[PDB]
């Protein structure tokens, strides 16, 4: 349905979803493994960041796609909820690598299926 972002029950609700439904989310989301490779990409993040959604799938995040990400506050946050196995976290940062320098709000929250952990992005 309707599903805002920060949601306390974000994973539950994005859990049921395919991708039609994934890009009619309201806010980008991003769904990358243990080690940072993109599983899925919404249409709505896309149009943040001008990445093809189709075509980002299976790079890493961290290093190809996203490298001003790669820092104690991103990436470090990422690694240090992947290891915990308690991700859930928000941030403001700065999107501007192949795109004009972009204020966004980041939520990270460990998905419910295997080896998942969500990306969400809202404009600010
Ligand atoms: C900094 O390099 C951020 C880049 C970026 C963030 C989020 C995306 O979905 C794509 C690129």
């Amino acid at each position: 349905e309707h599903v805002a972002f920060g949601s306390e029950d974000i994973e539950n609700t994005l859990a049921k979803m395919d991708d039609g439904q994934l890009d009619g989310l309201a806010f980008g989301a991003i769904q990358l493994d243990g080690d940072g490779n993109i599983l899925q990409y919404n249409a709505a993040e896309g149009d943040i960041t001008g990445r093809d959604p189709k075509q980002v799938i299976g790079k890493n995040f961290f290093k190809d796609v996203a490298p001003c990400t790669d820092s104690p506050e991103f990436y470090g946050k990422f690694k240090e909820g992947v290891a915990s196995g308690n991700l859930n976290t928000m941030f403001e940062y700065t999107f501007d690598y192949q795109m004009t320098p972009t204020k966004v709000k980041v939520h990270m929250k460990k998905a419910l299926s295997g080896d998942s952990y969500w990306v969400f992005v809202k404009r600010v």
